[PDB]
């Protein structure tokens, strides 16, 4: 099943949801990673330039897709295909950001 | 601020996920709505044909906005410009729906 992660669109993107599939997936309840942004997920070989382009994406509130390396709580490193969407207001403001991990098999 | 309501994909849409500005707006706290189909929050004067347009869209996991009229937990009407969107893997698969009211002033 497909992971979720929903944050709070502003200050430093803590996260307010995560779906089954997201403990499943990453090994983390939900107590573990509320009020966290999603970057305790990376580790020593993820890539600089694939986190900088979520970085600028995020700041502008800009969809991305990016395939990148991530560890569960155990240490296990896994591979996410990750995409990233604002939640808009019909006004035009961000209310949240939703990531996807697909399941890609 | 903008309410923002998450649900699963498939069955009948439960709740999994409400912001804290959806408590301020409807008067009801995330334990007295997670598992429930969004539908509690229509009554009397909630006008039929809004309700099928939100049916066939969600049945469809088409994008949707309209001006409904839904009841805080204490009874009081309140007018909710909606917003429906379904969160899709890469894949295409449906993952959740998210749900905006969004505050207009
Ligand atoms: C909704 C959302 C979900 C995210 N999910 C992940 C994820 O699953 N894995 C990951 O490595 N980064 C994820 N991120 C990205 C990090 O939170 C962070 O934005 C990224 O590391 C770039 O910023 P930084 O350079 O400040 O860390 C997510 C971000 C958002 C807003
Ligand atoms: C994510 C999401 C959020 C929703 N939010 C609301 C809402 O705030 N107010 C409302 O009247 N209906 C809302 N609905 C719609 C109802 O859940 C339901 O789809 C609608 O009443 C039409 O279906 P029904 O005829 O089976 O009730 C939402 C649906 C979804 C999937």
């Amino acid at each position: 099943a497909s992971g979720m992660i929903v944050t709070d669109a502003g200050a430093d993107q803590p996260i307010v949801f995560v779906n089954r599939a997201f403990s499943t997936i990453t090994g983390y309840a939900p107590n573990e990673v509320l009020g966290r942004n999603a970057r305790f997920l990376q580790g020593p070989q993820t890539d600089a330039a694939t986190v900088a382009r979520l970085r600028e994406a995020i700041a502008a509130a800009r969809p991305i897709q990016e395939r990148i390396l991530n560890y569960r709580k155990d240490g296990q490193p896994f591979w996410n295909q990750l995409s990233i969407s604002p939640v808009r207001d019909e006004t035009g403001n961000v209310v949240a950001f939703v990531g996807v991990k697909t399941d890609v098999t």
